[PDB]
């Protein structure tokens, strides 16, 4: 079989009525408003028990280290429950092993669990207004009880080293959202550092004048959490996040990043004062005030926003558009692979009412909401592309700021994917008359140029070139794969820790209000925290550059000789290139960066 | 007994105890929209039985 574009089709009346089938199975529902989705999970993208067994394991272990929790809680029902438990590893070690039940219910059912945040999480199919204080919970006694309720799964480096101002710079550039700096060349008016702020942090040999100049001073603006969030309560206390200018600057010559002011609101006032590095403890709450911030604009504009919403309408597009004989579907379908599964978990319950994010995160949920949508609106998908977004931003030096592994390392996985797309579409359209005349791409195009209020892309279009073909394949297979990685998976390593990150302060501002313990969530809410962050954080399935299919064969995908046989090697060459490139930098490396190195990127996004 | 302020209270974490555990009782509702209510009626604060009695006389004369 070799893929064909619909008016080179022998036969477009049996591919036609295809089509027509397809768009039966996969419709519009409004799980979110403005944004198209799909009515539920569709039978063939179930996903695969490769995803449910390598998931299994882990709503295993997080299940377990919340029974060891309940141990600890009150120093035989938390006993059979820890039994039972064992025995679904017992069984996911086997039973759905056969391969040719416990799959169906039980690792959907935990995932949703945890996802929903519902309590009596201890064993499924067991069965036989406070929360229970049979575990961990309410406020704690020291510091030491956020880092135990990590039982049965490991403590991560961070939490022993993310009070340093080089680890809070770390976050930036190597962070889970790592895409947010940007380089200025004046400060802004409502951001005033003094002279007096920057010796403190780049010694009284350099000045802020000799940084703006030579290109080294970059700010960070959450000035969006702001125009959109409304804070929370839960249970009474009063959960906070502020809209923090948080300035760096790297040394003369080069280097890494560093810290130098931080203003926690955007206006300046009595209240709202700049905090800069040698302010003490106000200056550790401007850091950790900081990072409440990045932990709501990382999940919902970083990470759901701009990663899960955004694939959402790319993924309908394509099944209802683009025919089975199209090689276009070809190129990016096995890239959605578990995408309108996963969406369909986070709708319904990662941000749902009473979800996880409604709880340990500061804003209500629907201004969470409102959040994500901010930044699917404002988006220029035709202006998207990484190396368009270094460009805007200013962070392209690779002399100036010499340490941002996310640019480095993304920006060589971009140009393989964009060699290989490019290599993909130049195959099948030969001529600048095979897109034009291509009147499934021009549909699909059609729908996802709609404007945002009507379900669509924004800034997407038109799609009248062979290069406005590659990048908007490029883009698509590097936010479902690359882009993903990098927001998906600091959350187990970066983020499950509360102290380090977390979504609300829950004192009330960087101006210190007494022992540091005051500032951080429940013990109910720091452990579901550490909980869900470490399931979807820790979840490896399909590699990119390996094209397999969701059933039990996981069979070769391609079919056309000419991209198994010569043009998907190519790629898979490439990719294993700078597989050496980046494992080679990461050893010179002190905070480690692995989520660009390709034996783990997934092919799709599917946690 | 005599009542005290916090900061100069001798027994102070017993006290914070007791509010943790009044927090569970009074809990906020919505049943009427930018007010906040209480969840029912907290067992505590459900009527007297002489205030039941009083009304109860009345509430005959009505019926």
């Amino acid at each position: 079989n070799i893929p064909t574009l619909p008016q080179n089709d022998p036969r477009p009346e049996q591919r036609a009525q295809q089509l027509d089938k397809a768009r039966e199975t996969y419709k519009y529902a409004d799980l979110l408003p403005p944004l198209a989705f799909c009515e539920g999970v569709p039978k063939p993208d179930t996903p695969s028990a490769a995803w449910l067994v390598t998931v299994g394991k882990v709503a295993a272990a997080v299940a377990l280290n919340a029974v060891a929790n309940r141990r600890a809680w009150k120093r035989f029902d938390v006993g059979g429950t820890s039994e039972e438990d064992q025995n679904e590893a017992g069984h996911n070690s086997f039973l759905a092993r056969l391969e040719n039940p416990s799959v169906l219910d039980e690792v959907n059912e935990r995932v949703a669990a945890i996802l929903g945040a519902k309590p009596n999480r201890h064993v499924p199919p067991a069965q036989a207004g406070n929360v229970s204080k049979d575990g961990p919970n309410g406020r704690p006694q020291s510091m030491d009880d956020y880092a135990n309720l990590f039982r049965r799964i490991t403590l991560p480096p961070i939490a022993s080293t993310w009070k340093n101002d080089s680890a809070f710079a770390a976050y930036r550039v190597a962070g889970p959202n790592a895409s947010m700096i940007q380089r200025i060349t004046e400060l802004p008016d409502n951001f005033a550092v003094t002279d007096a702020h920057y010796k403190q942090a780049m010694g009284e040999g350099d000045s802020l004048d000799a940084a703006k100049a030579e290109g080294r001073l970059f700010l960070a603006d959450w000035k969006l959490i702001g125009e959109t969030l409304v804070n929370n309560t839960y249970k009474g206390a009063q959960k906070t996040v502020y809209a923090p200018l948080a300035l760096f600057a790297v040394p003369p010559g080069g280097g890494s990043l560093a810290p130098v002011a931080i203003q926690p609101g955007q206006t300046p006032s009595p209240t709202n004062k700049i905090y800069a590095t040698q302010d003490g403890n106000d200056w550790l709450a401007a850091k950790s005030a900081v990072q409440v911030a990045e932990g709501n604009y990382h999940e919902l504009v970083s990470h759901l926003g701009l990663t899960h919403l955004l694939l959402e309408p790319i993924v309908m597009a394509t099944y209802r558009q683009l025919a089975q004989h199209h090689p276009i579907y070809m190129l990016l379908i096995p890239h959605f692979e578990g995408t309108l599964s996963i969406n369909n978990s986070a709708a319904t319950n990662l941000i749902a009412p009473g979800g996880a994010v409604d709880l340990i995160f500061a804003g209500t949920i629907e201004s969470e909401h409102q959040l994500a949508l901010a930044a699917l609106k404002r988006h220029d998908f035709m202006r998207s592309g990484l190396p368009d977004t270094i460009e805007q931003r200013g962070v392209g030096d690779t002399s100036v700021l010499t340490d941002y592994p996310y640019r480095d390392d993304g920006l060589k996985i971009w140009a393989n994917i964009e060699r290989w797309v490019t290599a993909y579409v130049n195959n099948y359209y030969i001529s600048e008359a095979n897109v034009t005349q291509d009147t499934e791409l021009q549909a699909w195009a059609a729908v996802l140029s709609k404007p945002f209020a009507e379900g669509g892309v924004s800034g997407f279009g038109p799609i009248d070139t062979r290069a406005a073909l590659i990048f908007a394949c490029t883009k698509v297979i590097f936010t479902a794969s690359a882009e993903h990685s990098a927001v998906n998976f600091p959350q187990k390593d970066l983020m499950s820790y509360a102290p380090a990150i977390t979504g609300a302060g829950w004192t009330a501002a960087p101006p210190s209000q007494g022992p540091l313990k005051d500032f951080q969530p429940p013990l109910e809410l720091a452990e579901l925290q550490a909980e869900f962050l470490y399931l979807l954080g820790g979840v490896h399935h399909t590699k990119l550059g390996f094209y397999n299919s969701n059933s039990f064969p996981y069979r070769a995908w391609f079919k056309d000789p000419k991209i198994t046989a010569e043009l998907l090697p190519a790629f898979q060459r490439d990719l294993a290139a700078s597989e050496e490139l980046i494992v080679a930098a990461n050893a010179t490396r002190t905070f480690k960066y692995t989520y660009m190195i390709p034996s783990t990127i997934p092919m799709s996004i599917n946690i």
